[PDB]
DNA sequence: CGCTAGTCGACAT
DNA sequence: CGACTAGCG
C-alpha cells in the first residue's frame, strides 16, 4: 500500500461502529480477513495438513455484519497484475524460504522462530478463498472475484453507489478514490473510519486533497506499482503538488528539484512509470456486477489511448468474465471448478 | 523535520 | 499489510 499514508492523514479518521452501515452495503476486502486467519492454522496450511479455521474465522466477521442489518459484498483478487508479477514471485520466493527454513528450524528444536517463519510463509491461494466464497454463499453473502486486484473492484463498488463503505486494512484504497474506508475493524464491529471529503481537516495537505492530487501525491511517495525517487516520502511529494498547481504533473515532476529545493535528477524510466502507474491507478480493469461485463475502473478520458493500457489488465469475454467474477472458472488453468448460477 | 530500511505483530491459547 | 524506530540527509 501507500506507506505512512494513515498516519499522514490520521486527523482525517475516526472511531466508528459497523452499525452506522446498519441496512446499508458494504463491500469488504476479504484478503484481510483470509491471512489474518490463515495466521491462525499457519503452521497446518505451511505443512499441507488439512485445516479450515480461516473459514469460521472469516464468518465470525461475516455473520457480525449480517446481526447488524448490512449487507455484506465479499471481494476476492483475481488474476496477478502482468506488470506485478516479479514482486508477487518474489514474495512467493520469500514465503517458500520461510517454509523451508521454518521446517529446518523445527528439526532443531527452535519452536518459537518456527513458527514466526511459517506465519511468514503464509500464501493465500484461490482454493482458501473460493471455500470461503462457498461458505459466505450458504449463507446468502453476494461474493465477487475481482478480475485484477481488489483494491480497484472496491473502489468501483464504492464510486458507483453500490456499496457505501469499505472494509480493509490497505490503504490503496484511498489512492483509489475510494468515498467511505473502514479500517482496522474487530471481529465486533470497532474500526477507523476515513471519509474522503475529510481529508480538508488535514493541515498538511493543504489543498492536496482532489483526488487526482492526492493520487499524485500517493504515487510520487511511493506505491504498489512504482517506487519513488530517493528522498522522496508523502510530505515532499505533498509540498511538491502544493508549490505547483501546474495541471500538467508532467512537466512538475521533471523540476521536482525547484520546488523541494533539492538537487534531483528524473530519468525518463521514472516518468513512463508515473504515467503505467498513474494509468494503472484510474484504468484498471474490474467488473460491472450489473451490466455483467469487463470496464475500466474510471472512464477513459479523450486523452489515454486504451490500446496502450495492457499493464492495467487485458480483456477476456464477457461470459468468460462472468464466470471468473462468479469464482465458477479458475484464475490460472481457466478450468470450471464450480457452477454457481446467482439467476435461480 | 523528513525519508529509508528494517523489525515486529497479526491469531489465540 | 501497518505500526514503529534507529540511522541518516
Ligand atoms: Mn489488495
Ligand atoms: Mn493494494
Ligand atoms: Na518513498
Amino acid at each position: 500500500g501507500i506507506q505512512g499514508l494513515l498516519q499522514f492523514i490520521k486527523e482525517a479518521s475516526e472511531p466508528i461502529h459497523v452499525r452506522k452501515y446498519k441496512g446499508q452495503v458494504v463491500a469488504v476486502d476479504t484478503y484481510c480477513w483470509l491471512h489474518k486467519g490463515a495466521i491462525a492454522c499457519a503452521e497446518k496450511l505451511a505443512k499441507g495438513e488439512p485445516t479450515d479455521r480461516y473459514v469460521g474465522f472469516c464468518m465470525k466477521f461475516v455473520n457480525m455484519l449480517l446481526s447488524h442489518g448490512i449487507k455484506p459484498i465479499l471481494v476476492f483478487d483475481g488474476c496477478t497484475l502482468p506488470s506485478k508479477k516479479e514482486v508477487e514471485r518474489s514474495r512467493r520466493e520469500r514465503r517458500q524460504a520461510n517454509l523451508l527454513k521454518g521446517k529446518q528450524l523445527l528439526r532443531e528444536g527452535k519452536v518459537s522462530e518456527a513458527r514466526e517463519c511459517f506465519t511468514r510463509s503464509i500464501n493465500i491461494t484461490h482454493a482458501m478463498a473460493h471455500k470461503v466464497i462457498k461458505a459466505a454463499r450458504s449463507q446468502g453473502v453476494d461474493c465477487l472475484v475481482a478480475p485484477y486486484e481488489a483494491d480497484a473492484q472496491l473502489a468501483y463498488l464504492n464510486k458507483a453507489g453500490i456499496v457505501q463503505a469499505i472494509i480493509t486494512e490497505d490503504s490503496d484504497l484511498l489512492a483509489f478514490g475510494c468515498k467511505k474506508v473502514i479500517l482496522k475493524m474487530d471481529q465486533f464491529g470497532n474500526g477507523l473510519e476515513i471519509d474522503q471529503a475529510r481529508l480538508g481537516m488535514c493541515r498538511q495537505l493543504g489543498d492536496v486533497f482532489t483526488e487526482e492530487k492526492f493520487r499524485y501525491m500517493c504515487i510520487l511517495s511511493g506505491c504498489d506499482y512504482l517506487s519513488s525517487l530517493r528522498g522522496i516520502g508523502l510530505a515532499k511529494a505533498c509540498k511538491v503538488l502544493r508549490l505547483a498547481n501546474n495541471p500538467d504533473i508532467v512537466k512538475v515532476i521533471k523540476k521536482i528539484g525547484h520546488y523541494l529545493k533539492m538537487n534531483i535528477t528524473v530519468p525518463e524510466d521514472y516518468i513512463n512509470g508515473f504515467i503505467r502507474a498513474n494509468n494503472t491507478f484510474l484504468y484498471q480493469l474490474v467488473f460491472d456486477p450489473i451490466k455483467r461485463k469487463l470496464i475500466p475502473l474510471n472512464a477513459y478520458e479523450d486523452d489515454v489511448d486504451p490500446e496502450t493500457l495492457s499493464y492495467a489488465g487485458q480483456y477476456v469475454d464477457d461470459s468468460i468474465a462472468l464466470q471468473i467474477a462468479l469464482g465458477n472458472k479458475d484464475i490460472n488453468t481457466f478450468e470450471q471448478i464450480d457452477d454457481y448460477n446467482p439467476d435461480t
